[PDB]
């Protein structure tokens, strides 16, 4: 009956040690900060607590690509080969031809095996060399198949175009202009102050928190943020028209969904630049983040000025559905 009741109820059902939720509707914002960041040391979850965004990292990566595209530095049509010369991909007998768009919209056809390969930390290996000689499930652009590795390719493209590291580009193009002090793209295994411990469910919640994160996989999964920073993130998207032209235009382009793929009978939703676009009771724009030790969701309904973000320090399927529950509550008072 009450939003706080809904959120609290979902959290204990999810069994996540820490849950952070921010909900804004029509310029009104409520925050829900629950649980403990570290169970062993009993450190309480606070506004300062840092979480891994997981797949919600893709929106930052995707926006930056759109910023480069907006500037004329890059185009969706551009062949992947110029940016990653070493990376050769094969569909059937012959090597496939790929574009920036294929990775942005997950029409690349990259195998599921690629996630494990990208997430595995390699002391010395580039993504192009890492993905070389891979066999595509389908011809590029034929279907939409979600692969986390696609946005790792985009990270490499961003580095190639800019001549800078991914962390530097993220800071210069996004977090500094947006004023997000706590948001950072990690270089690798460097300790982060205030970062929550990560728990992997099953059988009970045990910690898998500290092992080096793969640098190559950061654009897809390892951007780090706080609840207040994600509020700023949500506010910028909702008030994108207030921003500088390049950033504003890039944001509009980032929300444009790729309609040139087959749609399922029960799913006609489109993928944009690190976002899912649903017209039903929409526009409804969302993405979930799922990591081994972290889970998150974000949902935006711009027409009613609705922004929802949830951050948790355990991987839970319920957390992914959590933004949808809150949106239901806002839309019809039910869930």
């Amino acid at each position: 009956e009450r939003l706080s009741t809904l959120i609290h109820q979902r959290m204990q059902e999810a069994k996540v040690p820490a849950l952070s939720v921010s909900v804004t509707i029509k310029g009104v914002r409520q925050r829900f900060v629950y649980g403990v960041a570290d169970v062993a040391s009993q450190k309480a979850n606070t506004l300062d607590t840092v979480y891994e965004l997981g797949s919600m990292s893709k929106a930052f990566t995707g926006l930056v690509v759109q910023i480069l595209i907006q500037e004329g530095r890059l185009r969706q049509g551009d062949d992947i080969i110029t940016y990653l010369p070493e990376m050769r991909l094969n569909y059937q007998g012959k090597p496939a031809s790929l574009t920036v768009a294929d990775f942005l919209y997950h029409t690349s056809g990259l195998p599921f095996s690629t996630l494990a390969r990208l997430e595995n930390p390699m002391p010395g290996s580039a993504v192009a060399q890492q993905l070389r000689n891979e066999n595509l499930l389908f011809a590029p652009g034929a279907k939409f198949s979600y692969a986390s590795a696609n946005y790792d390719v985009l990270g490499a493209v961003i580095e190639n175009v800019t001549g800078k590291t991914f962390t530097e580009v993220i800071a210069e193009r996004l977090t500094q202009p947006l004023g997000m002090s706590a948001t950072v793209a990690v270089k690798g295994d460097e300790i982060i102050v205030n970062k929550a411990s990560g728990y992997k469910l099953g059988f009970g919640k045990p910690v898998l928190f500290h092992a080096p994160l793969a640098r190559n996989h950061v654009p897809a999964a390892y951007i780090h943020s706080t609840l207040p920073d994600m509020e700023i993130w949500i506010d910028a998207w909702l008030h994108r028209k207030a921003l500088p032209a390049t950033l504003r235009e890039a944001m509009s382009n980032s929300w444009r969904g790729n309609s040139d793929v087959p749609l399922a009978a029960d799913n006609r939703i489109l993928y944009a630049s690190g976002w899912f676009i649903d017209q039903n009771q929409g526009p409804y724009i969302s993405h979930g983040g799922q990591n081994p030790n972290f889970s998150s969701c974000i949902a935006l309904r711009p027409d009613q000025q609705i922004g929802i973000v949830a951050l948790a320090n355990m991987n839970s399927n319920l957390i992914l559905q959590l933004c949808a529950d809150i949106d239901n509550y806002l839309r019809i008072g039910k869930y």
